[PDB]
């Protein structure tokens, strides 16, 4: 229905008109993509 | 510095905060780049 050439910036127009910015939104959900907390520290499946 | 698929998003993020619209803007600013206009009738100006 909508072209993801005009998404982003459409969605900021209306979104935008409340005070969201979907583009520090998104930087931040690159970095949240990005962060590798992880733990490999325990013994996986030492059971049966 | 900053990509073009983030750079109208961020300016109404920071503009909008102070009341501007872009996107009024921007469909303006290509209207003034087709209104072929010139109303080309002047009548005659000074006297030598």
């Amino acid at each position: 229905r909508t072209s993801q050439e005009t998404a982003d910036v459409k969605a900021s127009v209306l979104l935008g008109s409340r005070g969201l910015d979907i583009s520090h939104i998104s930087q931040r959900l690159e970095s949240l993509s990005a962060a590798t907390t992880f733990e490999p520290l325990e013994p996986v499946k030492d059971t049966d």
